[PDB]
């Protein structure tokens, strides 16, 4: 981890790769700028060469939000609804900086700002939704951009960022010039810098101090070869838990929060228009709505899912009539039984679903949900903090 | 760990492990910090990966107090009067931070502030008393809320808090912005921040620091295969004090205070409405009132007790007619005779009780008082610092 | 003596026994609260279990004095003039503090204030003299008991005591609320808050602060079992001077 410069892609188990549209958090921890009421000069920090810039937050700590251009534009083209799945929020020129965040992002590929646009323009109002095929961003945003705003806080890959230092004296706020420094739910903060990176290349990350600098080296590249799944036991019993741990770097999108992953997993739903699908925080970490549910299917090839964003059930492998496997609620999630006929009981998974999504999560195609065990951690389960797992064996079963 | 940060449940003799609805005071004491008169960045402690926000105190170090969401709750509800028994004062949501602290927790399970409801509504005001099952938290608390409070400092499981460092200049109250600094009568310090935690699992408090990060783990599990009774001798002569001494972990709920506790142990009482039970804070570690004394024998169960948070004696165990051992008053405690006739005498163990207390420590019902034997030891005694045991033989003993 | 906390009694010579009429002084030297231009939290300090008040002085050290309550009583009673002999001053009761000192002693049996008692009332004004047998104290002290009194400083059990931190600004007199801050002439600095202590028992006095809690024990009993007299010689010529030693804890009040 160096001494003062900590990058989140920065894990020996999976040896510093990072892949697909997730969102890079650097931080500088310095006891020489670590001061929040004087003006110490920005921290100089450079990926691939180019500069980053770094507001200082509440704890005396510097922070900066990174991903690649063309991950974070197919993604933001799945996030249909503002706030909701994949949204980086808009997307600016680079010239845009000045005007929007009140400081220059110049040495950036593009800039991504959590606001929504009132007024469509072609020119002087940036895009809200993104690029499927991705490319060069060259619609600039203004000062007027941000005020004509309705919705403030609209990206979804950050939701847990510290507070900029207010401004007082000769201090700005977040010690560079944020115009608006609520986080999370302002305009400004957070805000992601893109840059053009080569996949399969090295991405470095370097910090310029007096007495020499640190470095950092990522992979960019497709991490199925890090990917896996695990159970808990052999054999299972009548009434046991199924306790399914996911390991997968692809799916940390937030460096800051707990990521939740939801699945449409039923692979003998043979309705015509089903399909096996992916959705992103349709739930919380404490299983609340966080937001509606977005198809992920017909993008995962251009977000360099290699076999590896899937999840698949087949709850009676041997069609032997009685169902092996149900699923039930949990504290990470919100399951209801929309067939609650006196006819069916618990062991009918396909009387399950979720009640706010049915046209894709309605009754059959078995719901199954994610949680990330640690902020930054890359490792999921079906498990809850009571031990209670989505999955369980039917009570009846063979 | 043990350079800067320091965790309350770090104790070898124990293992490490906390249980029940203790609370767990984490300090940071460190040089690059230790100003009071400039803003200096919050240090950045987390546990199980998520933030714990600390408040600066005046000599100079940082506080944090946190707890298990559920055993708070199930704890809480004991609490029948305020500021008496296991009382966490008012349960608040996440969100509801910014508008009663003053600045955000939003990576915490829920806040249990130190105020009294005046106006309950359903939902813009908290939960006075909590629930007998714990859960979510789900009732926000907002400004209004703390100006309309009639009874400040309703926290009784945290007792003993340093004086958050005041505003002066560049520095705001607690160096991050409480509202409101009066520590131990006041509505905002101390706070419990309060986390879903796994019963079996591991624990780990985190501070990131430049040149490397301190780390504890603790175990939140049951700690029965800690706790025993000693006697000073093995056989003992006619008026000599009985010195008892318990080592539990569970007792221990105040990290900063010295923890009391009051039993009824009569075994013999078969009076159809009484029940042997223990009570929090009947009195003070200086024998004083401290509050009123409130039932927990139900509830011990679903407070994580293993066999371990009942007493019980038998002042006659060969019933011969003349009682081996009474009770006396001392120095942290308040023991009275209620049968002060001619007719008994200072053997007669059921002639003692409490008088403020009589529904159940009146006559009859041998209350037996411990006290802890240091702010966060986890051994308690009958001793007093005169020498003085709460259970003594009598002098017509066989 | 731990780090930051010393104990006057805390004598590895005499086995930190303690005996007598005697005051003890509690003193706390920490570096984390040694300011004096800012409001810094009084630090935390008990005697068997039950709170000590702490008062700042100029060197930025914390002190507070305390004695048994029937000893000073008794040896009250010997001082038949006013600042002469064993003088705690004026016994008032614990509810006094917050009328006399301007700060709560609630959880101490009494205090010792170096006033004299003009109007001898029966109940609102204090005792000036003690008992001779002891017990416990009942009457109280008001705030019109300062004004009245005509001869401040009579305690002389305490003589040399350092000066409480000055009012500025956010800061009150000995950062805790002394009413009149000029010590060993004035009626509040220095005071004794009185606890009763049990003969061959312990006295624990404790500090609590962030990173662990200091302890210092202490004997309360006769102590002739420490006391001795010695001679600079065995045998003395004619006009020698005779330069004898006497070691008693008794002695120093």
């Amino acid at each position: 981890a160096n001494a003062n410069l900590f990058v989140s892609a920065e894990n020996s188990q999976f040896d510093n790769y990072m892949s697909g549209p997730q969102v890079i958090e650097v931080v500088v921890i310095d006891s020489d700028i670590n001061d929040t009421d004087e003006a110490k000069g920005e921290p100089d920090v450079t990926v691939n060469g180019k500069v980053l810039r770094m507001v200082q937050a509440v704890d005396g700590n510097w922070y900066g939000y990174f991903a690649d251009r063309d991950q974070a534009q197919i993604a933001d083209s799945t996030a249909t609804t503002a706030d909701s799945g994949l949204d980086f929020g808009v997307f600016c020129a680079s010239s845009s900086g000045t005007a929007a965040l009140g400081f220059s992002t110049t040495e950036t590929d593009g800039i991504a700002i959590p606001i929504t646009i009132a007024n469509a323009t072609a020119t002087g109002n940036g895009t809200q939704t993104g690029s499927s095929s991705g490319g060069a961003i060259t619609t600039t945003c203004a000062a007027n951009t941000l005020d004509a705003s309705t919705a403030n806080g609209t990206i979804n890959v950050v939701r847990e960022a510290k507070d900029p230092v207010a401004a007082s004296g000769s201090v700005s706020v977040g010690q560079i010039g944020l115009k608006n420094g609520t986080a999370n739910s302002g305009p400004n903060w957070p805000f992601i810098q893109l840059y053009e990176l080569n996949p399969t290349g090295n991405v470095v990350v370097q910090y310029n101090k007096g007495g020499g600098v640190q470095s950092t080296t990522l992979t960019f590249d497709t991490v199925d070869q890090f990917a896996e799944l695990s159970l808990d036991r052999t054999v299972f019993p009548r009434v046991s838990q199924v306790h399914a741990t996911i390991t997968d770097l692809w799916l940390n999108i937030d460096p800051t929060d707990e990521d939740s992953w939801t699945f449409a997993t039923n692979t003998k739903n043979t309705t015509s228009s089903f399909n096996v699908d992916t959705f992103y925080q349709v739930f919380d970490e404490n299983g609340a709505s966080g937001g509606s549910a977005l198809t992920l299917r017909t993008t995962l090839s251009s977000l360099m899912c290699e076999d590896n964003c899937v999840l698949t059930l087949d709850v009676d492998a041997q069609s032997s009539g009685t169902p092996v496997v149900t699923i039930q609620d949990n504290g990470d999630s919100i399951l209801t039984q929309l067939n609650a006929s006196s006819n069916t009981n618990a062991n009918n998974a396909s009387a399950f679903g979720i009640s706010t999504e049915t046209a894709k999560l309605g009754t059959g195609s078995i719901p199954v949900t994610i949680t990330e065990q640690g902020p930054n951690s890359g490792v999921f389960g079906t498990y809850d903090e009571s031990d209670k797992s989505v999955l369980k064996i039917t009570d009846n079963a063979k």
